[PDB]
């Protein structure tokens, strides 16, 4: 079926993707031709299409945002660093998990140097027992769906993840051997050095409701309009020759999608799933909208004409 459950609710911060990659791979040994972790922790899966003569790279994060245990204190609490972008103002009463140990951030009795989290401990022995520095702390969340929304954590890029599988799962016949690759935050020039795709398309989550306060209701990438079909990314090429046909395969596949509204080296395409923030870490997505990415990657994927039109 799908595991946007468990992606959204497994722990996986930057530099400490092994479980997200474990599981990843239990749902897919059986779907492809080919699965291997490359040197720096990056899953690559592959699809082999009718022509092998040209490769598409499809591509999804499993890394998301967290913390390190930077010190464990004489009275047990711990003290964190953050590893990614984290706003410290809105951390005080969060829970979060380390080594399936959960603690609760709070003040020490807007910096992270004034932040302890609170797992329970009274000495900084008893806490080791469970902890050491370096470990890798996560947010703690709960994934709940109704009436075709979902909430939860990670979503960017947890969901990303979960359409490639989903598409796996569905059975794909690709046009041309079609690598899906599950990415880790390193310490890319070498997974496209290493596979040499003629072309890729980057599946992302765009989350939309970053700061309330001056939020955009109106002229955003919106819940429900479907997939957004990313038209300019300053990290990616996007020649329009890919852009448009990312475009004419959803019209012609009655697939609804969007423009994308927010507030590698070789040719590609970028389609986000939109997102909503909710309280944060939890964000929204729409089922539908899901079931479009998946779609529309599927088709991008069977047709091959995403790669046909840069070759």
């Amino acid at each position: 079926g799908m595991y946007l459950k468990e992606l959204s609710m497994m722990p996986g911060v930057s530099g400490d993707e092994g479980k997200v990659r474990d599981f990843i791979k239990s749902k897919i040994e059986g779907l492809v031709d080919n699965l291997y972790t490359d040197v720096l922790g990056n899953l690559i899966a592959l699809k082999r299409g009718r022509d092998s003569s040209k490769k598409l790279l499809v591509s999804a994060h499993m890394d998301e945002v967290g913390f390190v245990v930077s010190k464990i204190e004489k009275d047990g609490k711990v003290s964190f660093l953050p590893v990614g972008g984290v706003d410290p103002r809105i951390l005080p009463g969060k829970v979060v998990q380390v080594k399936n140990l959960k603690g609760v951030i709070g003040y020490r009795p807007p910096r992270f140097e004034n932040l302890r989290i609170d797992f329970g401990f009274s000495s900084a022995d008893e806490a080791k027992k469970y902890v050491s520095i370096g470990d890798y702390v996560s947010f703690v969340s709960d994934y709940i769906e109704k009436n075709g929304r979902a909430v939860g954590k990670a979503f960017d890029d947890r969901a990303g993840c979960s359409v490639l599988i989903d598409v796996l799962e569905s059975g794909v016949s690709p046009a041309y051997d079609t690598y899906f690759v599950f990415t880790v935050q390193e310490e890319s020039a070498v997974v496209v050095e290493q596979l040499k795709p003629t072309c890729a398309i980057v599946v992302e989550t765009t989350t939309a409701g970053d700061n309330p306060e001056l939020e955009e209701r109106k002229w955003a990438t919106h819940l429900g309009d479907g997939p957004a079909i990313t038209f300019y990314h300053r990290g990616y090429v996007i020649p329009k020759e890919i852009f448009q046909t990312i475009v004419d395969t959803a019209k012609n596949n009655d697939i609804p999608f969007q423009m994308k509204r927010r507030t590698y080296g070789v040719p590609a395409g970028v389609i986000s799933t939109p997102a909503r923030y909710i309280h944060s870490p939890n964000s929204i997505i729409d089922l539908n909208d899901y079931e479009n990415t998946k779609k529309l990657i599927k088709v991008l994927v069977e047709e091959g004409k995403i790669v046909e039109v840069v070759s």
